[PDB]
């Protein structure tokens, strides 16, 4: 039995954090990780293979595709996901290595100094979020039409090009978006329980 | 040897729980899983790529097919078992934490509280199982056919299009219905009893 | 060192088993799974893909495969197996919650109970065993041969069609079968063996 | 630290067996499952879809390939290195339950039983090996051409077909057989070893 | 519980390691092998598929995708992080044989020899970077155009080709770019610590 | 904690190895496993199904590729290093049975055995090395050619056909033979030093 200073990593790592925060954030991390790796992943496999267009120029279909999608939307949301998560392992290494220290201390001669590094990490998370959601706002908004417009070379004058599965897609995008405000709000209401705590000293 | 606290909190989450509902109910989410692993997803590999449509009109296929299929099966599967499943993890979670809260208590200091979460929790489970069901009637209802109508531009008037292995995907629905009613029976079974043993008081 | 629980568990598990069931039934199962892993899985990979028709007509392909193999080969035996292996996964759990049960009764106050349902679950094996040998026998028989006469619509008249691999297909259905054939023999054995035990009293 | 009672099992399941065949046969078995699904098995991918032939008549590619290979070579091999294998799983099963009810002999009250099975099974797998072998050399021989002349319903006449990677699937041909030879000889030369130490008594 | 050891070696790795190039250093490796395997590889999955040329010459395509490409990126970029990641293993390799020796040593009988190969391991590893990045300026720059001449026999004259997914493999070689350009100043900052704590003696 | 007899085992292995020859090649070992499995592999993933011929003539290419490349370079390096690793393996076997063997003598009853297998298995290691090389530098070289001519039947006179990928396998060979001439080198010091430290005596 070796699992003690696991219990005391977590304890010590989730001292400022609310009750409910933890389930909930943990399970909706479960949850995003599930639902990008086994439906969502899937979807998404003859993006290109079943894209078409009403031509005979070639070329034409590469370049209308690189067009349509200048990036995936899963690997979108891989990079997402990845940067959201990022901080919270800078943190717990911090501990980690915070904790050994404070061993040798205490061994060998038998606030604000981790609250303001958890605080930053929260802010990053939600700027990170915040910001990937504009940036998908603005290149791709929240739908995908069945029929594209093409009008660059060399496809002559403009042509009409067909996507694959766009309703699945929309619907996956739309429960994508739901779960990124919900892990906002989330990380929102921590922040303000931290800050409605600190102020009452 | 140190599975002893494991032990602890598996009698304390099933604190409410019937003798055979356990074993019945874990083993069909077992055999949920399973099936739905190994035979169901590999018959729908070539959903699209087997699917034709008589006519030279090019994108008729891609929209007929979309049309067709708003959304696959095996992921709307996924969707509803992962739902089905989320709220025992917060259950669990919860439990989890609290059972820490009380060793701290009785050991530095040397009902409703968790029946309510329970109860809402099984509630929920059948409140999405009844939601998935409707929902799928209302989208396919439980059986396809081998030939399909389209009407949707840009092909011309009407086509033909055929689907692949109707048959076999119209048994794996129907075991899949019979795996869902057999799951929301035991948890309605679950509640009723949880009930009555509340009535006597 | 903690894997005493797991051998008191075992020995528990298989009181009333003869003494070489245990060994022949348990490589049987490994036996199973790893050819259906293994070898027969891989031999049905192309079963549509390389399944070919002679016409012109478009669609025809389609319901001729469909009316040919309702249902694979692969995805029946698993279904089979998964049937044949969950009454003893139930039993095994029925019995560990019985065993916990009875160390808090002896632990905190310092036959036909269990016989009842290890004879039911035998007999369930067996009769979901041949019940599959019937169903297949009925459907396909045990063997497929080269060429296939199909007359369904949209096909004009009858149409000639190709299968895959049915020679080498026709041998692991023969091997298959006298894998179930031995476990149906192996159970009745046992089945045998428990009540004339009983007889003697 | 638990990993004693492994070594008495060791032990007592090579009782019988000479200082070097534990070393020689087990890094042989190594080898074998080694060579199998590495390099062998990535060789045969495109067997039946780079398999062409001289002609326009639909249906005679199937047959013809059918009539060629009416087993992949892999799968065989993968059947005949199970059935080599099964034998000495039975027998540490056998080991195991013996070892299991001797401890409750020797505690609750404080040669011909276990050599006749170990013979039998080194006899099973010499047995197995040269039936599988025999059966290869009926069917096959130890090598394939690059031409092949098919003259089977519904090609006319008699047709030309070409083989892929005739050349590298000889090379691993005969690598499997002196595998298989080495093995046979080792599990001779146990016998052998065996029988003439019972002689001296 | 058998963890110590390891918490030893760790501790006398990171010896002449500032604080936080530890967590950075390592959560930059996680991040990078992270991004590596699960969206860059999957980009570049029809990179010669999806390649098309305008020509009716057989075998100008391989030839011109030959020269547009003399080294995939992804694989370029596997072989420079194992080229960062060697030297690290090998001082690992060196630090654990020394400790067995100072064990034996220290047990039996109851700066410059480790500093020394650390530091050049940390000038190994930016050499390495620094390198890698040189070549890849040289051979492709950091940008992919969408329109490709080729100028090589058979080819007759000069012929057009068209990449695959060109935008998004830009986006990709910016991320990796700025992650190599992260790594080389953090171990610089590294090599100046260790430089300036050893010039006040 | 049970890993002590693991550090005896590693120490009596490494008794007459010289201290940098551990690490040295230990790590090419693990250099040349993951070259081999993550980068080395997908590069000739489409060898044959990217091999293209000027000609009309069916089953041309078939015979045309067979003879340009009897055997992969993957699979003949698999079976390199295949060959080159089960020395190490029978010896670390023989040890460990050794090593048994002595505990029951020394328990029970309160050079040149084990140098002479050493030197005959760091001989073969070499020996296998040198024949790959010399096998290969017979077959291949040590470069590949864009355009290969095939004069083989039933190709009419000859025919020119492209290769896939040559520029890239060219590079990834020579890597290759640059690790095998180091491990080479590696194994022929090693036995020089037992050499030079058994003629002082
Ligand atoms: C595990 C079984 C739970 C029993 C248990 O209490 O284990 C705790 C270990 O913490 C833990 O259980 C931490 C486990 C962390 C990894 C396990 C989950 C793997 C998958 C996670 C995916 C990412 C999320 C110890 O608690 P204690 O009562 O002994 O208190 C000690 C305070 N000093
Ligand atoms: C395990 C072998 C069974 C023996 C056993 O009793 O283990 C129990 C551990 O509980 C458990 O066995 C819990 C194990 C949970 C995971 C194991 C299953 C993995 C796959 C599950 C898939 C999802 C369902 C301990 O019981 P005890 O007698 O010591 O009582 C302790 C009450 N304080
Ligand atoms: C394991 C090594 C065998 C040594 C051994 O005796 O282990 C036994 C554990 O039982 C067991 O060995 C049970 C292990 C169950 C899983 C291991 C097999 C995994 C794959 C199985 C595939 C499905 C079949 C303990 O026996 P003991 O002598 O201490 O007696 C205790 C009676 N109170
Ligand atoms: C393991 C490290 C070796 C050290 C060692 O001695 O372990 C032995 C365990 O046996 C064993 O090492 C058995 C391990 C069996 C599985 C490990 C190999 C996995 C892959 C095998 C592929 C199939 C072949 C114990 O030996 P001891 O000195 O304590 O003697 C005890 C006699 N009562
Ligand atoms: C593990 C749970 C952390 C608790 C813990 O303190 O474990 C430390 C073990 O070090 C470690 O935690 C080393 C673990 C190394 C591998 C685990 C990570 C696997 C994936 C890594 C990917 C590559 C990066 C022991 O620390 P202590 O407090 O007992 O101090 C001992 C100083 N003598
Ligand atoms: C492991 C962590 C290192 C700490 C350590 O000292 O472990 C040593 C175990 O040896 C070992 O570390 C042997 C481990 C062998 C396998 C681990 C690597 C898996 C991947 C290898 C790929 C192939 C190469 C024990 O050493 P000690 O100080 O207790 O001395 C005991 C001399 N009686
Ligand atoms: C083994 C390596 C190569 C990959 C797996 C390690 C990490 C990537 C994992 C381990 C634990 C994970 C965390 C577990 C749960 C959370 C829930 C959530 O964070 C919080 O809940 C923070 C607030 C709180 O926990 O109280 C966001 C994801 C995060 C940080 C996870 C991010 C990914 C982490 C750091
Ligand atoms: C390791 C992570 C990333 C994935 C695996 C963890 C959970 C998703 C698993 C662990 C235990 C599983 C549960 C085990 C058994 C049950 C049976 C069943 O629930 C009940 O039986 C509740 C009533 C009772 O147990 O008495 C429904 C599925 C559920 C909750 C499972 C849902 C999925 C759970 C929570
Ligand atoms: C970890 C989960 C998700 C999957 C693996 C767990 C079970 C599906 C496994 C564990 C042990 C297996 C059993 C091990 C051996 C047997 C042999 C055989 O049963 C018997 O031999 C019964 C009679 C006897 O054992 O004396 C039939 C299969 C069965 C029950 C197996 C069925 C599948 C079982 C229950
Ligand atoms: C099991 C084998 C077959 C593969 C996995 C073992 C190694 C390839 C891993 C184990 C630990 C890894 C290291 C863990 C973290 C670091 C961070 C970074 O190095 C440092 O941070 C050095 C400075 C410091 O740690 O203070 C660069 C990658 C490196 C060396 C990693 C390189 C790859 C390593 C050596
Ligand atoms: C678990 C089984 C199925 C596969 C994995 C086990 C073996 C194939 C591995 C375990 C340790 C490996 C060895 C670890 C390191 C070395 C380095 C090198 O050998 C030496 O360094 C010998 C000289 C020395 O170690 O001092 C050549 C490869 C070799 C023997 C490896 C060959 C493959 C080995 C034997
Ligand atoms: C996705 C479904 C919606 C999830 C939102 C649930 C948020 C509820 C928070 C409960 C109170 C937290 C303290
Ligand atoms: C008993 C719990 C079963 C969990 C099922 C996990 C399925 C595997 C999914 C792996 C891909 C998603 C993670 C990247
Ligand atoms: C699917 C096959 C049908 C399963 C339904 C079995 C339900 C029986 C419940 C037994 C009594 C539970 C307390
Ligand atoms: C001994 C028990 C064997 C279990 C067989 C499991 C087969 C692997 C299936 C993995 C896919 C389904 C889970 C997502
Ligand atoms: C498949 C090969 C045939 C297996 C049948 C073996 C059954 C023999 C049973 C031996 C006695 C059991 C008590
Ligand atoms: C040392 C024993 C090796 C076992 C080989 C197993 C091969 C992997 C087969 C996995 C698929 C079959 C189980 C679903
Ligand atoms: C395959 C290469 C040939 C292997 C044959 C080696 C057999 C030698 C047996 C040595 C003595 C055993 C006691
Ligand atoms: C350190 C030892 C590495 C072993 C490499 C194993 C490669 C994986 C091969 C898996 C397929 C063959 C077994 C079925
Ligand atoms: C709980 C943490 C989940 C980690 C997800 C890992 C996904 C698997 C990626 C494997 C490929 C990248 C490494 C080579
Ligand atoms: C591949 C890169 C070249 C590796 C050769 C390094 C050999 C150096 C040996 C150092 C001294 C060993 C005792
Ligand atoms: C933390 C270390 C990560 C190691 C990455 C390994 C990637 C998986 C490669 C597996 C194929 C090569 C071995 C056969």
């Amino acid at each position: 039995g070796d699992w003690s200073a696991l219990g005391k990593l977590l304890d010590k790592v989730q001292a400022y954090s609310t009750a409910g925060g933890k389930v909930w954030l943990s399970v909706l991390f479960i949850f995003r990780i599930l639902l990008l790796g086994t439906a969502v992943e899937s979807a998404w496999g003859d993006e290109q293979s079943a894209f078409r267009c009403n031509t005979q120029q070639p070329g034409c279909e590469n370049v209308c595709y690189d067009k349509s999608f200048p990036i995936s939307h899963v690997r979108f949301w891989v990079l997402q996901i990845i940067f959201v998560s990022v901080p919270t392992l800078l943190y717990l290494a911090h501990v980690f290595y915070v904790m050994r220290k404070e061993e040798k201390l205490n061994k060998k001669e038998e606030r604000g100094g981790l609250l303001r590094t958890y605080i930053i990490s929260i802010l990053f998370k939600s700027i990170f979020e915040v910001a990937f959601l504009l940036i998908q706002w603005y290149i791709y908004g929240f739908s995908l039409s069945a029929v594209y417009t093409c009008k660059r070379d060399p496809c002559p004058h403009q042509v009409d090009c067909f996507l694959s599965r766009p309703t699945e897609k929309t619907i996956f995008i739309i429960f994508m978006l739901v779960v990124s405000l919900v892990s906002l709000a989330l990380n929102i209401i921590e922040l303000f329980y931290v800050f409605f705590k600190g102020v009452k000293d």
